[PDB]
């Protein structure tokens, strides 16, 4: 049976920072990065339809179907698509900047204002097929569906989600564009999968936690417990947590079956010490 790791956190200081972090823990904040990737899917779909084309002549080697309809008058819609192609080609993080630049370019592309059947026949053939085929990665579902409704799917992808899951870590070390679009598939040849990036960035392939329980302990003070798959989040990530939230994070972790236990302290981005797991007391 897959064994889960118990993490316990004790955090401090400073009232206003432990408030924004509590929001992180509760998923109150909006995950702007999800806006970037849902916009990138629509851009990617549009480009495959040919209802957005490059203006420079250029390749996209991982998926030449993205640019198979040629060029490309010099209008705003297709000028924004080039800038998007640039980001995609560099597999852009995902910070930023590169979020607020993915909806600037999304703003005229002008594809927010499709629209699903003013689109040719034609384009609908192609978009639906890609969505069907990439459905479990783009739509957070286990399995392909025997039927999909193009209009609904194309709609779903236009509606930005407004709350993030609890302890969403993609808020903390950013993910990257081409991979997100590849999800766990082999759509994009040569491009890595989301499973592999997460492993590398966060030290676990699922960058969140479950069985989240917490306590505003004192106004200077937050206690967080949560379960992670197999392993605790990386030092790298935990380090970043405490920089992002300008806090001191005391981290106790334990998975009995593989004998991983430990203690690490992180302070304002710095790994201030580690040790043996004591315990440190609920």
């Amino acid at each position: 049976a897959l064994e889960w790791c118990k993490n316990r956190l004790e955090i401090t200081g400073r009232s206003v920072f432990v408030d924004i972090m509590q929001q992180w823990v509760t998923g109150e904040e909006v995950p702007l990065y999800r806006h970037a990737i849902q916009q990138s899917i629509r851009l990617f779909l549009a480009g495959c339809a040919g209802i957005l084309k490059p203006v420079k002549c250029m390749e996209y080697p991982p998926f030449p179907r993205l640019v198979s309809h040629g060029t490309g008058s010099a209008v705003a819609s297709n000028l924004a698509f080039q800038h998007w192609l640039d980001l995609l080609l560099k597999d852009a993080v995902l910070d930023g900047d590169t979020i607020r630049q993915i909806d600037r370019i999304y703003l005229q592309s002008g594809i927010a204002s499709v629209k699903w059947e003013t689109i040719p026949e034609g384009a609908r053939q192609i978009i639906t097929q890609l969505m069907a085929r990439q459905y479990p990665d783009w739509f957070g579902v286990a399995s392909w569906s025997s039927h999909i409704n193009g209009a609904d799917c194309w709609t779903k992808l236009g509606v930005m989600q407004e709350h993030a899951c609890n302890c969403d870590m993609l808020m903390i070390i950013p993910t990257r564009l081409a991979i997100e679009l590849n999800g766990n598939s082999q759509l994009l040849t040569g491009v890595s999968t989301t499973h592999d990036l997460y492993s590398h960035l966060y030290g676990m392939a699922w960058p969140s936690g479950q069985n989240i329980i917490w306590q505003r302990d004192r106004i200077n003070s937050l206690r967080l417990d949560f379960d992670s798959p197999s392993y605790p989040p990386s030092a790298e990530l935990m380090g970043e947590l405490s920089a992002v939230f300008d806090c001191e994070i005391r981290h106790w972790y334990q998975e009995p079956v593989n004998g991983i236990r430990g203690y690490d302290c992180y302070d304002r981005g710095d790994h201030v010490d580690s040790g043996e797991y004591g315990a440190g007391p609920f």
